[PDB]
């Protein structure tokens, strides 16, 4: 129990009733240092611990795709939390009013919420804060190391965050304890009934072909911590290996697959480097893999955390700023709008492969992410209107999206965040190019094309 992982947002009288955490971004019940810290603090204070989960007006601004996996995952863990004597109250409304009210109406002593660096997340926190009296914190239980604590500043590359991260990696890459059940069961309707309504609301915008047949393929990724646990352990038996070789390869599906479990927080990273730090396997593939998923996943939350607008041009380098400033003018090959980008009706069959990817699984692969948002800047009037095309795109159709490694990969792949100056090309400018040409040479174009038509 390692005090730096807890923060402290407003302190106030502790009543004395339970101890209440606000379930935001760690949906999980196992290796949840948030839930975890809610229970010494409930133990101490002679008092049970409950949790709540939020249902916020937010959710029509995403598609079913999202809602199914993030709904389905929740009726599983209001089991486990029974199983515990941990009572859950799923609220639906703005968190600022449905928190401020199960505070007082519930006599909360304590309320405790996961880290999120969203602006999302920060504008319910200003308006629970105004609205209680009890102390407030926060934990981080999405990083291995604190976002607060491996840095204290926005790291301008992965080099320098590295030595950072893994110099604390001794102190705070730790077993997890468990989950000590309530002493007794304590003291607003069915997840059923909300996902229902939820999905008859989200129906005229979901998303068809043609036949109006769907075009989501939902038996990709079961959702749920149980089926967590499953692809963390196939990954490590199976794909660990010839991760460092075929990660780089869209016809291979050699990734880990872990992203949908990792956004909702159905599964811990820090679990995933655990088991992995004790498996023996190709030391290359592990690099690599702990270099995904502890470097350059926690970079991205100290991406959003340090910077305000980390969605917006203003977040780029002075480098990359003044390299699209001087090719604004520059007259694009292209021009493609919003829907033509989400129907996938360019002149590229890559990018459109990968769009149809997005489109049917929820999860396009890591390498043609890089190219798919890359060629959005190259097809667009302006590197504004590449951000806001590229985050619709993503927070709408990628299971793993409106997270903040969304945000950090396309302030990389658009505005060189993370990145370096490379040859000076039209348009583009400075930033990091991937040519047609250039994915060929790396995996078989063809094939990934005629898997997705
Ligand atoms: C344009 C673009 C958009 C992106 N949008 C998303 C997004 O909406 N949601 C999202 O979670 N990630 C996003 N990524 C990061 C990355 O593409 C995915 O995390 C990765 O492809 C997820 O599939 P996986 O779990 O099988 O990857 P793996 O290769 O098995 O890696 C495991 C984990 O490491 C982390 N990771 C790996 N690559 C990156 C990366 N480049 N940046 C940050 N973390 C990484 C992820 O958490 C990932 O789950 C985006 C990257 C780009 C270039």
């Amino acid at each position: 129990m390692n005090p730096k992982r807890i923060r402290a947002l407003k302190s106030g009288k502790q009543g004395d009733g339970p101890v209440v955490y606000w379930m935001s971004r760690d949906q999980r019940a196992e290796d949840n240092w948030a839930l975890l810290f809610s229970r010494a603090i409930a133990k101490e204070a002679n008092v049970p611990v409950v949790v709540v989960f939020c249902l916020t007006d937010e959710f029509l601004e995403a598609g079913i795709r999202q809602y199914e996996f993030m709904l389905k995952g929740l009726q599983e863990l209001e089991v486990s939390l029974s199983r515990k004597k941990i009572p859950s109250f799923f609220l639906r409304g703005d968190p600022g009013e449905k928190i401020s009210r199960f505070v007082k109406d519930y006599n909360a002593g304590t309320l405790v919420t996961d880290f999120s660096p969203l602006r999302i997340k920060n504008q319910w926190i200003e308006k629970v804060i105004s609205g209680i009296s009890i102390p407030f914190f926060e934990v981080d239980a999405h990083n291995v190391v604190p976002c607060w604590e491996a840095s204290q500043k926005h790291e301008y590359a992965a080099h320098t965050f590295r030595p950072k991260l893994y110099a604390l990696l001794p102190e705070f890459l730790e077993e997890f304890p468990e989950l000590e059940p309530n002493s007794v069961t304590p003291e607003v309707e069915t997840l059923s009934d909300v996902l229902e309504t939820g999905v008859k609301a989200l129906l005229p915008e979901r998303a068809l072909l043609k036949n109006k047949d769907p075009l989501f393929e939902p038996w990709h990724f079961e959702p749920g911590e149980k089926a967590a646990k499953k692809v963390m352990e196939s990954f490590i038996a199976d794909r660990l290996d010839s991760y460092g070789a075929l990660r780089n390869d869209p016809t291979k599906n050699m990734l880990s697959n872990l992203s949908p479990y990792l956004h909702f927080g159905q599964i811990s990273s820090q679990r995933v480097v655990l088991e992995v730090e004790k498996a023996e396997s190709n030391p290359g593939s592990k690099k690599a893999f702990l270099d995904e998923i502890l470097i350059w996943k926690e970079i991205s939350d100290n991406f959003c955390y340090y910077n305000p607008g980390y969605d917006g041009f203003e977040s780029f380098p002075s480098w990359a700023k003044e390299s699209l400033n001087a090719h604004r003018n520059d007259v694009r090959s292209h021009i493609y709008t919003l829907e033509e980008f989400e129907a996938g009706k360019t002149h590229d069959p890559l990018w459109n492969a990968s769009q149809m990817e997005l489109l049917s699984t929820g999860k396009m692969h890591g390498y043609t992410r890089m190219y798919w948002a890359k060629k959005i800047l190259e097809w667009s009037e302006s590197p504004e209107k590449a951000l806001e095309i590229a985050i619709c795109l993503n927070d709408r159709y990628e299971l793993d999206g409106r997270d903040p490694n969304g945000y950090a990969g396309i302030a990389w792949s658009i505005g060189g965040v993370h990145d370096r100056a490379w040859g000076e090309r039209e348009v583009t400018g400075k930033i990091r190019y991937m040519s047609y040409e250039g994915c060929k040479r790396k995996f078989d174009v063809k094939l990934y094309i005629e898997k997705y038509s």
